[PDB]
C-alpha cells in the first residue's frame, strides 16, 4: 500500500487520519499552509464515540493528563460585580467519558502520535486537478506533485472544496453569530479562573488554565453582518473593535493587546451542507465537509469519526477509493445530521437574552444535556483491525 | 533533508540505506518498471565486505552465493581443455540477488518505478527537477546513482568536466532455458578475442549466457538495443559450439544486458547540492571487477560525510572528492592494466600464463582495500 | 504475571513470542546447556503456515528452506532404482529462526525442576539448584518425554503410545562429497538416508526402522546407540561407515516413534503444550505445526480471558481437541503402512502417496485460527 | 541485549531511575518494593544540576515541568497566626510523589512486584542467594538496593566496620492529611525555638501536606518503630502551638506518615562482590543537602552505564562506578553538613546578614548539583 495520499491541513481532522491510514498500512504526507502548528483555539470537548477512537489511538490518558484546569467560574457585569460563581458544578452533570482539554494540546497530543509522517510547513496550494489516474497538485513555491488520493482537512474555509468542487454542491449556512479567541498576557494575573460578562447579545470571555503567563481571551458575539473577505485578520480584527465598542469591562484591554497575541482565531458560526463529500479521487473530511460549527461541540469529535471511517473503509476496499468513498458518505450521514441539527437547535437560543425564567432555562439546560449525549453517540463505529 | 536518489542498481539503494540510518529520509527512483535483476556473477570485495557485515546482510549474502561446482573450458566442438572445481575476503553472488538483498533492507524508504528526469536546475538554496510525468519537485540533494550512462551527469555535468573511455571490449549476459541440462557447472569457450560462457547455478530451469570479446568500434546508438543484439550476432556469427543455440532464445530472455567495457574520468564528482556515486561518477569497469564494491565504499562514504557535516553538503561533497580519489584511481588503474591482456592471446609460456594470473589475484586484492574506511558511528 | 515456559524446542520459543505480543512477559528455561539445533527436515504447512506469517518470519523460513535437488533410492550395493528430480526446513534452521524472534525474552540454560506443587493462587516449582520460585502460570513445553507432566498429572490421566517404529538422525562430514541429493536405501523394514543440502562439508544421516521392542531408559545415550547398531549390524552400503562417525557428531538425536493422548492438557495452573501434550509422532509430520497452533491458542486464549487462565485453559482444550484428533490420528494411519513393504506395484504406492498429500493437506488445516490482535 | 539477571530492591527514585537506564543499555532489571503500594509521601523536591540532563534523555522533564509545584503565595506567621512575611537554571520543583510517579511510568515494561521483602542474603563468586518473604530462594548475577537510608540490604551484605551513619544534628517529618483549613495553592509556615512547622496545598483541593522539622541530639531507641517516632514529635512539639495540635491529631488519617532522622551514610566503598548500593542506601546526603534525588539520578546512571560499558563485568563496572561518584558524593555530603551548621539556628542577626547566607547557599549548591562532569555511553 503505497498508495500517493495528500491530507491538507495540520488541525485536528487531518492529523487524526494520517494516523489511522498509516496504522492500516497507507503513507500518507501532511501539509500545513502556516509556518508552525496552529495551537490557537478555545476549550474542546473530547465525547461519546470519540472517546472511544481516543482511547484506541492510544491518546487517552495523554488527554486526560492535559485536561482543563480551571477551578472558578465567575459571571460579571460590566463594573466587575460577581453575580454567578462556580467551581465545578458544570463538570459533573455531563457525559461520563467526556474530557475538556485546550484545542492546541489537543493537536499537539495529535502531532506527537505521527512523528513519522511527513509534514511540510508553509506550504499552500494554488490549483489542483484530477484525471482517472492521478490528482494534480500544484504549490505556490513552482512544485507540481502527481497523486493518487487528496484528503482535504483544511477547515470550513476549504481552498479544497473551492477547487475541486462546484458552488452548486456545497452550502455554508451562517447561524448569525462569529466567534473569537486569541492568547494575551495575563495582564490581571488571574489564576486557575474564567472571567465572563454577557451583555446585548455579546459575551466577552478572558481565562487563565496552566501557563500564569498567558491568558486566553474570547469573544461571541449575535450579528448578520457578512465580511468583505471572512479571511482577512485585519477586517475581522477592526469588526470586533467595532461590534465591542462601548462594551466596557476589560474589552479594552483585551483588544489593545490583540496585536501582540500569536494565535489569533476569528470565523463566523457557520456550517456546510453538501450531499456528498467525496469527488473522483479527492474526498472532504472534518470541518471542509460538514462543518456542525461551534455551536454544536461536535466539530472535533466529527473529525475523529470522520478520520477513523475513511481510512477504514479504504483498508476494507484494498485502496478501492470508489468503493470506500461511497459507503464514508453513507456511514457518516447519520452522524452529521444529528450534530449539525443539534447546533442549528442551540442556536434558536444561544445569546439571544429572551427574559426566559430559571424554569424556562434549567429546561434548556438539562435538555442540552441530554440532547449531545445523544447526538454524541448517534452512531456505532464499525471494526477495522 | 529531502533528498533525491537516482537508481536503483547497488549504489542508489546502498546509499539510501545509509542515509536512512544516519538520519536523513531519501526517496529513490528508478527509470525502469521493475527492479533489473540482469547481471552476471558479482564479488563483494576487501573493504566493502565490511560495510556489507555494518549493513548486516552479509550472512544474507552467503546465504545466496554462487554455488558452480565444476568450471570446465572447452573447444567449439565441446572437447573439454581444462577442467577445475572450485573465505572472507570474497563472496561470489549473481548481480540480480545482491539487488534484491540490497532492496530489502530499504522497504521503509519510497522508491518509485517507471520515473525518470527530464530537466534538472539547482540554485544556492535548492535543486529543481523536472520529471517526465509533469511533476516538479525541489530538493535539497541530489544523488545521482544512475550508471555508466547517467543521463543526471550529461545534464549537471559540462561536456568539459567527464570523459568516457572506451576499452576495446564488450559484455553482455542473459538468461535462457536451461535447454542443456546442465547443473552447477559453467562451460566456457574462447576463441579469436571472443569468449561465449553457459552456466547453471541455483535455478535448474534457467542458465545464464555470456558473451565478451574484443572491439574497437563503436556502436552509433548505444542505447538501440536493436543495434546491440545485431552487432552480437555479426561478431559471433560463425563461433560455432551453442552459439547459435544461446542466441536463438535470446527473445524469450526477460533480462537481456549488453554495454560497452567502460570508464568514467573525472577530476571532480560533485557540482553544487548534485552529487553522484557508482558508475555515474567512476566506473572502473567489468574487467576491474570492482564497480559494486567502488560503488559500496562510494555510498558509505557519501553519507558519512553528511552526517559528520551536519548536512553542510559543502562540506561533506569536498570531504566526499577527496577521500575517495585515491580508492578510484587504483580501481581503474587495475581496470585498464587488466585490459592490456584482456582476450589477447597471447602465445605465452604456461608458467607465464599462470604467473600473470597469480598477479591479478595479487593485485585485486591489494586494490579492494586500497584505503582505509572512515568511521562515522 | 509470572509465567514460566520449559522447554526451547518448537512450542516454547513459539508461545514466548506470542505471550510477549500479548502483553505478558514470559521467562524460558531449557534443559541442556545450549539450544538443541539437531533434528531432520519438517515441514511448516497448513494454518501453520499463517501463523509463521503472522509472527514475522514465513520469508525468513522461505530463505533457509531446503534445496535438495535430486532423490536416488538405492539398494545395498549402490545401483540406482528409482530417482526423481508450505516450506520444507531442517528443524535446526527452524529453531534458529525462532529464537531470533524472542531476543527480548530471558532463556535460562542448564535449568532442572525436581518437584512441582501448586494451589489456587499460585504453581511453586523447586529447580535442582536449590531455587524456589512462584509462577502465577506454567507452560511445559518439553517434549514427549514431558518430566513436568509426570509431575503434575496422574498415571491414568494420560497414556503413552508406541508405534512401533524408531528414528535417528545425526549430522557428520560428507565423506562421499554429496551435493544436493538424498540417496536412501529401504531393506527389511529399515531405512537408512544420508543427503547434502547446501553446506557443502556436512551430511545428514538418518535411521529409521520398525520395532516393537522398547528400551530401558529411553534417555540413555548409550543404551540409544546399542540399539541403532545392533538393528543395523549387517546392514551393508553406507551404515557401517556413517556409524563409525557418530563419535565425531555433535547432534546426536534418537527417540522412539510415540504419541500422548490425555482429555485435558491442563491441570489448575498448569498447560501443556507440544509433544509434551499431544505429541501426533515423527510419522505425522505434524509435530512442528502442532507446536505453532497450540501456542498461539493458548496465548491467545489467556489475551482474550485478560489473564483469567480457567477461562483460557478450559476454551485452550475445547479450541485444541479437534486439531489434535486430527493430526494425531493422521499419524497412526500412517504408522499402519510405514516400512511395511506391502506386495503392490508402484502405481499403488504412489496412489497410496497421492492419498496420503491430500489427507495431510485436510489435516493440517482441520481447524479455524480465531482473531486476537 | 544481555540477560543478566538483575535484582534492583526498592521503589523510590534510584530504584526506578537505574531499572530505566539498565534496559535502556539492554538489561532486564526486576523491581520489588516492601509496600503493598507505591510510596508517594515526601515534601517538594528539586530537580537541579547534571541531574536536569538525565532528565531530559530520559525524556521526563517536560512531565517534570508540567507537573510542577505551584504554589502561589508563601506566609511566615507566628505562633497566633499573624502574618510576619508574605512571598509571592533548568531546576524544577516537584512534589516526591510526583516524580516517584513520573518514574514509574518509565518503567512500565519492567516487571514491579509489591509487598516483597528480602530475609536473608547469601552470595559466592556465582551468584547471589536472594531469600524472600513468602518463602522464595532465587539466583542472580547482580543484586542493586536502592532501599534508603535505612537500607536492609546493607546491613545483610555490609558489616558494621564498613558504614557510618552520621547524625546531622535534626529530624524531619512529613505527611497528608484533610486540607481542614481549605488552603488553596499556599504554604504556611511557623518558625520558633529551633523547630518549624509548616502546612501547605498545591494539586489536590481536598489534601494538605504538612511539615516539621526541629534540632535535636537525641537518637531514638529504635529507629524503624513508628510509635516512638510519634511519640518524640509530639512531646517535641507538646507546647508549641498554632496548628501543631490540630496538625498531630489528623496523624492517625495519613496514609503517607515519613519521619526520619537527618543523616548522612559514610562508606569508602559502596559494592561488595556482585552487590551494589545506590541512592540514599550508599551515600545519602541527607535532606539538609537538597540534593538526595539528584544524587540518586547521577548515581543510578553511572552504575548502569558502566556496566553496559564493561559489557556486563561487574568486577570493571564495579570499580568505575565507585571511582567516579566519589568526588559527587564528597561535594553533596559535605554541602549538606554545611547546611547542618546554621540550619535552624536562629542566630540574631540582620535582615541583610540572614539575605546574604541564604544567597551563599543558593550559589554553592548552584556549584555542587553540577560538581562532576557526566560520562557518556551513547
Ligand atoms: C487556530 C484555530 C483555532 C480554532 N478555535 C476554535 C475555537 O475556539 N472553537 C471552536 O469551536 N472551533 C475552533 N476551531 C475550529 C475547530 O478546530 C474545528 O471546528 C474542529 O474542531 C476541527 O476541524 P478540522 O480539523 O477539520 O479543521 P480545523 O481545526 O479548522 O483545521 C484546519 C487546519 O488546516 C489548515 N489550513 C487551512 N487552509 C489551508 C490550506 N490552504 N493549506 C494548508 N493548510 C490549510 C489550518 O491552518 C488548520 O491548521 C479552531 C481552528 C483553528 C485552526
Ligand atoms: C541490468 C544490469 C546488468 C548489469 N550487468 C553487469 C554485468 O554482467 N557485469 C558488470 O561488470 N556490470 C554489470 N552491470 C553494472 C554494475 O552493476 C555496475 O558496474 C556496479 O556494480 C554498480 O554500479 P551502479 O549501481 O552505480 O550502477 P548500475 O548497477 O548500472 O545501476 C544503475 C541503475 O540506475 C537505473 N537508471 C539508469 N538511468 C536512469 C535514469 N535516467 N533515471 C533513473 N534510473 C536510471 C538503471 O536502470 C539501474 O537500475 C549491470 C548493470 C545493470 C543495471
Ligand atoms: C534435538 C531434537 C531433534 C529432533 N529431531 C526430530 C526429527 O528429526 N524428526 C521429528 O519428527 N521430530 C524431531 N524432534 C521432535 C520435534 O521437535 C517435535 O516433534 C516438534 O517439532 C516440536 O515439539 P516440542 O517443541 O513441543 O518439543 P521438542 O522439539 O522435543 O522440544 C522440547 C524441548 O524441551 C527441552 N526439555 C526437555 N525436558 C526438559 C526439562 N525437564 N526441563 C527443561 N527443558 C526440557 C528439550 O531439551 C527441548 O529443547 C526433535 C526434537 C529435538 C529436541
Ligand atoms: C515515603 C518517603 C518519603 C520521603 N520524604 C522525604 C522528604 O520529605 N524529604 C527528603 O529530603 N527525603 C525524603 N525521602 C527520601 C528521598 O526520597 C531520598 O533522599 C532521595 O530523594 C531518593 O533516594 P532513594 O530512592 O535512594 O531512597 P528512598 O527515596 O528512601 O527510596 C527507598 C525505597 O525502597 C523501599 N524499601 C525500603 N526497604 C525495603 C526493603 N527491605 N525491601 C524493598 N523495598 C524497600 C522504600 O519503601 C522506598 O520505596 C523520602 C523517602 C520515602 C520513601
Amino acid at each position: 500500500k503505497n498508495i500517493k495520499i495528500l491530507v491538507i491541513g495540520a488541525g485536528i481532522a487531518g492529523p487524526a487520519i494520517c494516523y489511522w491510514l498509516r496504522r492500516f498500512g497507507f503513507s500518507p504526507v501532511l501539509i500545513e499552509k502556516y509556518a508552525s502548528i496552529r495551537k490557537g483555539g478555545q476549550a474542546l470537548d473530547v465525547r461519546g464515540i470519540a472517546t472511544h477512537i481516543a482511547k484506541e489511538m492510544g491518546i487517552y490518558d495523554q488527554i486526560c493528563g492535559m485536561r482543563t484546569r480551571i477551578e472558578c467560574g465567575r459571571f460579571v457585569d460590566s463594573s466587575g460585580k460577581v453575580l454567578h460563581e462556580e467551581h465545578g458544578e458544570k463538570f459533573g452533570f455531563r457525559q461520563d467519558d467526556e474530557v475538556e482539554i485546550v484545542r492546541g494540546d489537543l493537536v499537539e497530543i495529535l502531532m506527537k502520535t505521527i512523528t513519522d509522517i511527513p509534514c511540510y510547513f508553509n506550504q499552500s496550494i494554488i490549483s489542483i486537478q484530477q484525471n482517472s489516474d492521478h490528482v494534480t497538485v500544484n504549490f505556490k513555491d513552482g512544485q507540481v506533485e502527481h497523486y493518487d488520493l487528496v484528503i482535504a482537512a483544511d477547515g470550513i474555509h476549504s481552498a479544497t472544496r473551492r477547487m475541486v468542487f462546484d458552488k452548486n454542491e456545497y452550502q455554508l449556512i451562517h447561524l448569525g453569530a462569529y466567534l473569537s479567541t486569541f492568547t494575551i498576557p495575563n495582564y490581571l494575573n488571574l489564576r486557575h479562573i474564567d472571567l465572563e460578562c454577557e451583555a446585548n447579545h455579546k459575551l466577552v470571555s478572558i481565562n487563565n488554565d496552566n501557563d500564569p503567563e498567558i491568558a486566553r481571551a474570547g469573544f461571541m458575539f449575535l450579528s448578520q453582518h457578512i465580511l468583505k473577505d471572512i479571511r482577512d485578520e485585519h477586517e475581522q480584527k477592526q469588526f470586533l473593535c467595532d461590534t465591542f465598542r462601548d462594551f466596557g469591562w476589560e474589552t479594552q484591554n483585551i483588544l489593545n493587546r490583540m496585536s501582540e497575541s500569536d494565535d489569533f482565531y476569528f470565523d463566523a458560526i457557520t456550517q456546510v451542507k453538501m450531499n456528498s463529500w467525496t469527488k473522483g479521487r479527492i474526498a472532504l473530511i472534518g470541518d471542509a465537509g460538514y462543518c456542525p460549527s461551534p455551536l454544536s461541540g461536535q466539530g472535533n469529535n466529527l473529525a475523529f469519526v470522520g478520520a477513523y471511517i475513511l481510512a477504514g473503509e479504504l483498508k476494507a476496499a484494498d485502496g478501492n477509493y470508489m468503493q470506500a468513498f461511497t459507503r464514508y458518505n453513507a456511514l457518516l450521514r447519520p452522524f452529521v445530521d444529528a450534530n449539525q441539527e443539534f447546533g442549528v437547535w442551540v442556536s434558536k437560543s444561544f445569546l439571544v437574552e429572551d427574559e426566559v425564567s430559571k424554569e424556562i432555562a434549567e429546561e434548556r439546560s438539562n435538555r442540552t444535556l441530554a440532547l449531545i449525549k445523544s447526538v454524541s453517540n448517534a452512531i456505532t463505529l464499525p471494526q477495522y483491525e
